[PDB]
């Protein structure tokens, strides 16, 4: 399970695709099994006091990597369904989290302030195929207040496949009290499966990743559950970094690693293949 030289990676992808994607299936089954001999606790996710804070009953936040909110003058006011996840050669490069619920909007933005997050990556529409995937946690226009955080929409650019919203947020309890937060929102996403072409997503990953500023908190990445598309983004971004640093790729090894940090990151075999397509586009595009 060593790294694959980048110059051999597209050849590797041909082999994985062959025979009705046998190789991809083997890789992904190995991913799903790599948890087998591991008990990873999620006690806080399962506490009765926190259950209404989880969008999905089966999508939990592992204790050891969970993001903790500073306590409030409830013993469980520290909980949010979110985990630190490593990036390439960097611990806790991301926070992967669910699309926030109306009831967790205050927690959501409090986390963003406390963690010094400056980039939000949103990889879902609020509604897909007539189904609620995420609640709108930002102001349609001007300002909105979420607890002690006031969020102000400054500018929006709407590209073909994604939208960039520039916010300024303020903490009303701080007297240094304002920060820029940029949201990268991928908008062109099929209700079922993954986008037919990887290039639009590659472009989105490159630009949202390049927006990361030295030196700030982890980039917040969410979709609906915050595992499938979220894991897909994290692997693509991280492997682009590895390619740039060492001209090698290790999709399988890196994914088995982050799977210990949030459950189900990269949730389907189709997303696993899509990661490869995106990296293929990057390699061939050069």
């Amino acid at each position: 399970m060593e790294a694959i030289p980048v110059k051999q990676f597209v050849k590797h992808i041909g082999e994985l695709y062959s025979n009705n994607q046998h190789g991809f299936s083997e890789d992904f089954e190995e991913v799903q099994r790599c948890t087998a001999d591991m008990n990873i606790t999620a006690e806080h996710s399962n506490h009765p006091e926190n259950k209404h804070k989880n969008r999905y009953i089966n999508i939990l936040a592992y204790d050891h990597s969970r993001v903790k909110l500073r306590p409030l003058p409830s013993k469980h006011s520290d909980y949010i369904n979110a985990n630190y996840v490593d990036g390439y050669n960097k611990a806790k490069a991301y926070i992967a989290t669910q699309g926030p619920l109306k009831s967790t909007f205050e927690d959501f933005w409090r986390m963003i302030w406390e963690q010094n997050t400056g980039i939000i990556v949103m990889i879902t529409n609020l509604v897909e195929k007539g189904r609620r995937k995420c609640d709108q946690y930002w102001p349609t226009e001007n300002s909105e207040e979420y607890g002690n955080i006031i969020v102000t929409l400054k500018s929006t650019k709407i590209h073909a496949c994604y939208t960039v919203r520039r916010f300024s947020i303020r903490n009303t309890k701080v007297k240094q009290n304002e920060r820029v937060v940029i949201q990268y929102h991928y908008t062109q996403w099929p209700d079922m499966g993954v986008p037919e072409y990887a290039l639009p997503v590659l472009t989105f990953v490159r630009r949202s990743s390049a927006a990361r500023m030295p030196e700030t908190g982890p980039v917040l990445v969410h979709c609906s559950a915050g595992v499938g598309r979220t894991g897909t983004y994290i692997v693509i971004d991280s492997m682009l970094q590895q390619i740039k640093d060492k001209s090698t790729v290790n999709v399988l090894g890196f994914l088995k690693h982050i799977r210990t940090q949030r459950n189900y990151l990269v949730q389907t075999e189709e997303q696993y293949i899509f990661i490869h397509d995106a990296l293929l586009e990057a390699i061939l595009g050069k």
